[PDB]
């Protein structure tokens, strides 16, 4: 039969055995080394499967070289700027949560050392600094930090410098082999939407931002950095406002009465700089970003099934009273291929209700509740939906009205195809199990006797969509009247490889002939003992519910005539 | 109309299991007075009494 052949696949064991246990791999990405050294007990950790690390963009990423300058308190204070300004920010690196802040400029005097100050408490802990650690080649300024002032307001702009035309030291011989000189030529615009630190729009440049102008600054800053001591220093050398710009892209002079009214008593000032900086340590001492490996062990076991008994006289043969053994053999063909198939597969269906939610997605391997091994190549997802049919159909003509039932469930199907196929990213983990072939997933559909008629097109590939394979199996069991049950297998393989949707792990067992006396009655007697039972592998499932088609035809189907308010009424 | 008698009555399983080999369609018998059958028959319309 095809309903159970369909959605699970035949496994035959020898009868010696009782069951397979199934052996998996996996690749891990961690932040590695669990506590900070060797004690007992198991403490907390947290393994990443690296195919999640396909979707997150956060799972593999780490900056463990980047020099940001850390403050200490009471040793380094006069090269950091006046916290009355702005206060220190919290920055994120390893594990050290540390202050930062933007670094003061000097013009006669002295130069900072600047990997002396960004040592870091990982850093603090493995030691002082080696003379060996040299800067990366690039060097360049992160962020420029200008205050404008009038009367006792003060407004801070983070005006980003970085990857602009000029921001990057380049090298030039004039004292050593080795030292890197900065020339910060050019105006920086501020825009008619731009906002302050502290989020929405200043209050000081208000005039200029209605009437949809903008202002150029130029700005002139210098700088020297020698890559082999941290030694440098930095000069700003012209800040001030330059010209103005009208929204459409002409030049207005300063001598207009708007313009001259706006930029009245506005004063601009240098206050900070942030350089990023990186090490290019040859010698090293990050540890980047540890890969783990680990096993997971699956039992499975195949119980026994009551048997089916026929009785006959032992002294008079029958072929009537007793049909031939082929009775029996199809007794046994609908006992456990009709029914069983039904049952697991609709108690797979609550328990996916129970457990996964509604249409809620799952971190890879971070459900414990189902049976699956594929449970740990894909997110769990389970979702359903009911159809309508008699508020969701369409129709200005009978005779187009078949058409149209096809195509409300045919977009549907798609629909739900397409949001399983892309929450759970199924095909990333085809092109990753198989090397060399990626297949388009192949669909099933399993339905009743009289729904095909309204769903299968032949003409169409848009049946599941374009670029699916999809086969049709009915089964006439009443449990699955008025209802679709859809999944993603594999059609060519035939083996326990964990993306089947399930396997039926069947025995060969043959009946038992031979006569016995039970409660003092003469005759022989025939058992037939099955044994088998319906495993699940795919924590993939999707549900379409059709109702109210039988009104639906029989009544009419009114075009749901959607106003929009055009009356005083809205 | 058809279809689920179909359904509610089984008669395809029936079928398949009387008749070895072969596995006949159902057939549907159509019948009426002088007046509705040219409306029945078509004339450029959607499928006749279904396919199958």
């Amino acid at each position: 039969h095809e309903f159970a052949e369909l959605f699970y696949r035949t496994y035959i064991v020898t009868p010696d055995q009782a069951g397979f246990q199934l052996s998996i791999r996996r690749n891990l990405v961690w932040e590695g080394w669990t506590g900070e050294g060797l004690s007992g007990e198991k403490q907390e950790i947290s393994k990443r499967n690296i195919l999640q690390g396909l979707l997150d963009y956060t799972t593999l990423e780490t900056n463990s070289t980047e020099l940001i300058p850390v403050i200490q308190s009471g040793e380094n204070d006069e090269q950091f700027i006046d916290p009355s300004v702005l206060p220190a920010q919290t920055v994120k690196q390893g594990k050290d949560t540390f202050d930062t802040n933007f670094l003061k400029f000097s013009e006669n005097g002295e130069g900072f050392n600047l990997l002396m100050l960004a040592q870091t408490p990982s850093r603090l802990k493995k030691g002082s600094m080696t003379f060996t650690d040299s800067l990366d080649s690039r060097i360049a300024l992160k962020q420029l930090l200008i205050s404008v002032t009038k009367g006792g307001t003060t407004e801070l702009f983070a005006l980003d410098v970085n990857r602009d035309q000029y921001a990057a030291y380049t090298a030039t011989r004039e004292y050593n082999f080795r030292l890197m000189q900065l020339k910060f030529h050019t105006s920086l615009g501020l825009g008619e939407e731009s906002t302050t630190v502290a989020g929405a729009e200043s209050a000081l440049l208000k005039d200029l931002f209605d009437l949809g102008y903008r202002i150029e600054l130029d700005v002139k800053v210098d700088g020297e950095m020698n890559v082999e001591n941290g030694n440098g220093d930095t000069s700003l050398r012209a800040l001030r406002l330059a010209r103005v710009f009208d929204k459409e892209g002409k030049e207005i002079a300063l001598t207009d009465s708007r313009v001259s009214a706006a930029l009245s008593g506005l004063t601009v000032t240098g206050v900070g700089y942030s350089l990023e900086a990186r090490l290019t340590n040859i010698n090293q001492l990050e540890m980047g970003l540890l890969i783990d490996s680990d096993v997971q062990k699956q039992g499975f076991m195949i119980p026994t099934l009551p048997p089916l008994v026929i009785v006959k006289p032992a002294m008079v043969e029958d072929d009537k009273t007793y049909p031939r053994l082929e009775a029996l053999t199809t007794a046994y063909r609908i006992q456990q291929m009709r029914n069983n198939a039904v049952t697991t597969l609709l108690n797979r269906a609550d328990t996916l209700k129970s457990y996964l939610g509604v249409g809620v997605p799952h971190p890879i391997e971070s459900n414990l509740g189902l049976e699956g091994v594929g449970q740990y190549y894909v997110r769990p997802y389970y979702n359903e939906a009911t159809i309508d049919v008699l508020n969701d159909l369409n129709n200005l003509t009978s005779a187009a009205k078949q058409t149209d039932i096809q195509g409300l469930i045919v977009s549907k199907i798609n629909e739900m195809v397409y949001t399983a196929d892309q929450l759970t990213g199924y095909t990333a983990a085809l092109e990753a199990a198989f090397s060399g072939r990626s297949p388009k997933p192949h669909v099933a559909i399993g339905t009743d006797m009289r729904l095909p008629q309204y769903i299968q097109i032949n003409g169409d590939d848009r049946t599941v969509g374009i670029g699916y394979d999809y086969t049709i199996a009915r089964i006439s069991d009443l449990r699955m009247k008025d209802k679709i049950v859809m999944t993603f297998i594999l059609p060519n393989e035939s083996e326990p490889h964990p993306l089947q949707h399930g396997v039926l792990g069947f025995i060969p067992e043959y009946l038992v002939d031979f006569n016995m006396i039970r409660n003092q009655r003469i005759g022989r007697e025939i058992r037939l003992t099955p044994r088998y039972r319906y495993f699940n592998f795919l924590p993939i499932m999707l549900v379409i519910n059709v109702i109210n088609l039988e009104e639906a035809i029989a009544q009419r189907t009114a075009l749901d005539v959607n106003e929009t308010q055009v009356t005083p009424a809205s």
